[PDB]
């Protein structure tokens, strides 16, 4: 089993009020659903990702990332977000991320295809 | 089946000489392996991601993303990369991406945890 | 004079304890000094940048950016950071930024030349 | 005078057809004008930035960055772009950059305030 498998598995919330539901597998897999409180999104979207299942023991965080394509049974926003970050355990566990949101564009609009931002996830709120 | 399921599935190469082997599923899943020609990496790493399986028909690209955690049977670089981008079909098919590489760090080093860059993948080279 | 010339001019502090001293000119110029609490840096570095001197009046923030090259009389870290963001006035004024730190590299190391992060500046601390 | 003062000073063009006119000062300053071939922009905009005026001599590039606020006498797009990158001299001199474009937004739209991309500048085209 992964070092932080139990620490990562569960329900997380970011500063926007979005809900990140994830299961960390012993093999390094991340699976679950994402519900965004903002943007062209409603209800849950499939997510998949990976995490370091044997992290350093020097107090460093645990690197991880995941992807949502913004298509479900309700809506298709023709776009995908990837979150890249690290899990930090302890009393106030956190997943600190930066993200890249790419829209499908024509080639003439490709220069403005990608948004960047940062989300912090906690176990509360 | 996804609109670009056949277009995306296969072997891709980026400008560094890295090899991206991916299968696009009818459900929007991306699965496969990544081999980086640079950095603290050797041989293949598991990847997983998502793509828009019903993209726009106005000539826009197909949004997608995937994650590699840099742990395999040979090495563990305690880090993860996410690629966010779009697939562009046609004679010279391309996957144009930007990426975020996060290292697990102490909190004192978290400000410098994340590298950003851009990779273009083609079916040749 | 710029709409937020007086709001922006002054001393700001980010979450790392770095000090951003800036003067906003009527013409859209930003001038001043930056002192980083972290990294290969000591004492003050020259900065220059630009801001929107006639922002929207619909409650939107004021877009701005600036650059530091990490060379002064004490040290040269062969690198430059740019901050891109917006000023938000009011009781708890803030400058919310994302930044790109590029190191001079050989071409073989150029893929890992750039760090990305986010700093929030306030008038206190 | 800066090591690459003469190498950097002049007219540059990126892959979009935008024109970057810059003067590198002996003190590390960058001054000039930017004309974007795309987006909410017409004619020239003021730019200012900084570069490493005493770079490494091991073949590494020269770190630099600059800012444009997208306001001039013709238009105001209430936004600013910062380019962060490095100058690479030689027969085919290049300035390789990544950039952050921030729009002034309401707080409700701040999550989508920032675009990210990459521009390569050459002395031809
Ligand atoms: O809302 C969505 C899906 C929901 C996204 C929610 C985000 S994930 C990161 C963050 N954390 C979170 O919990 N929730 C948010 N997806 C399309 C987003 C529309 N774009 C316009 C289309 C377009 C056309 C042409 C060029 C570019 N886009 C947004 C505008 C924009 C700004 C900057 C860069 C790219 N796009
Ligand atoms: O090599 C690796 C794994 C291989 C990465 C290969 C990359 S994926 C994007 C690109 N496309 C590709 O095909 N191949 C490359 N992983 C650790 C990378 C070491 N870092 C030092 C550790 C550290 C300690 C403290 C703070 C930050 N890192 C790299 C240095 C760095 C620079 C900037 C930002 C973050 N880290
Ligand atoms: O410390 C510095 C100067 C001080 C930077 C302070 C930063 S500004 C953003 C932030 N807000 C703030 O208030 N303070 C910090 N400058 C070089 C930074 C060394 N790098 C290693 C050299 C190298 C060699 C080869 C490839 C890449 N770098 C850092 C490691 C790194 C990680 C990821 C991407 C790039 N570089
Ligand atoms: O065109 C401009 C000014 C010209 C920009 C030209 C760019 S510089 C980088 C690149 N290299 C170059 O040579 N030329 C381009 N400036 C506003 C740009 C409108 N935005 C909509 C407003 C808005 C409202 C709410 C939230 C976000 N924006 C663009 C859409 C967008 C997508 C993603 C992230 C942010 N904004
Ligand atoms: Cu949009
Ligand atoms: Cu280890
Ligand atoms: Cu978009
Ligand atoms: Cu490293
Ligand atoms: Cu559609
Ligand atoms: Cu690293
Ligand atoms: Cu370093
Ligand atoms: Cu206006
Ligand atoms: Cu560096
Ligand atoms: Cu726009
Ligand atoms: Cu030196
Ligand atoms: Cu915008």
């Amino acid at each position: 089993m992964g070092r932080d498998e139990a620490g990562i598995t569960g329900t997380w919330y970011n500063q926007l009020g979005s809900t990140f539901i994830v299961t960390a597998g012993a093999d390094g897999a991340l699976t679950g659903t994402y519900e965004s409180a903002v943007g062209n999104a409603e209800s849950r979207y499939v997510l998949t990702g990976r995490y370091d299942s044997a992290p350093a023991t020097d107090g460093s965080g645990t690197a991880l990332g995941w992807t949502v394509a913004w298509k479900n049974n309700y809506r298709n926003a023709h776009s995908a977000t990837t979150w890249s970050g690290q899990y930090v355990g302890g009393a106030e566990a956190r997943i600190n991320t930066q993200w890249l949101l790419t829209c499908g564009t024509t080639e003439a609009n490709a220069w403005k295809s990608t948004a960047v931002g940062h989300d912090t996830f906690t176990k509360v709120k």
